[PDB]
């Protein structure tokens, strides 16, 4: 199964300026919690954000050219980049904005971190179909002393 995972400010805006303009610890614990042991497929610019690898998964990077690091695996194509995680139980795509678009009619599973910050950004998560997804986790917690946002991680299947 396909699912996305991503974390969205107030319009959808995921980024600015290839960086994510907020800083929470408890959803970066999420993100590993949901992912590690999983392959993750990502675009070139959010491989470039991150800036290394992400240990404990097989990370597959999408590009158009030929890979500068083989330390993950490179792929050119959404379904090559699919093939290349093999027969596993789940598949989590970790974005940026281009490569959500492509993979969100496949996915069956989101995993969505509502933060309540406003950002000016330059990417967004894809302005999905509500109608299309049902609401199966929803856990709300308040900003405290290390995570100066509000957030809410949710899950959605597709109906
Ligand atoms: N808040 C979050 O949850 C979250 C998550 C991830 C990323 N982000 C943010 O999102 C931003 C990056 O997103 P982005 O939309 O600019 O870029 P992106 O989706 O990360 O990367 C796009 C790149 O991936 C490659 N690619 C995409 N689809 C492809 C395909 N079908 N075949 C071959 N190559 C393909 C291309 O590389 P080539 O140009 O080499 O062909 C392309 O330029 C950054 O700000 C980042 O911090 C936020
Ligand atoms: N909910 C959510 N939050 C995000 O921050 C997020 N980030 C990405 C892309 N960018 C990043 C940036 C940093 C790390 C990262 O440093 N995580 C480490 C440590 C996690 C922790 O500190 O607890 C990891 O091992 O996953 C992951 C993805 C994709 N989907 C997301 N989804």
């Amino acid at each position: 199964m396909i699912s996305l995972i991503a974390a969205l400010a107030v319009d959808r805006v995921i980024g600015m300026e290839n960086a994510m303009p907020w800083n929470l610890p408890a959803d970066l614990a999420w993100f590993k919690r949901n992912t590690l042991n999983k392959p993750v497929i990502m675009g070139r610019h959010t491989w470039e954000s991150i800036g290394r690898p992400l240990p404990g998964r097989k990370n597959i990077i999408l590009s158009s050219q030929p890979g500068t690091d083989d330390r993950v695996t490179w792929v050119k194509s959404v379904d090559e980049a699919i093939a290349a995680c093999g027969d596993v139980p789940e598949i989590m795509v970790i974005g940026g904005g281009r490569v959500y678009e492509q993979f969100l009619p496949k996915a069956q599973k989101l995993y969505l971190t509502h933060i309540d910050a406003e950002v000016e950004g330059d990417t967004h998560f894809p302005d999905y179909e509500p109608d299309d997804w049902e609401s199966v986790f929803s856990e709300f917690h308040d900003a405290d002393a290390q995570n100066s946002h509000s957030y809410c991680f949710e899950i959605l299947e597709r109906r």
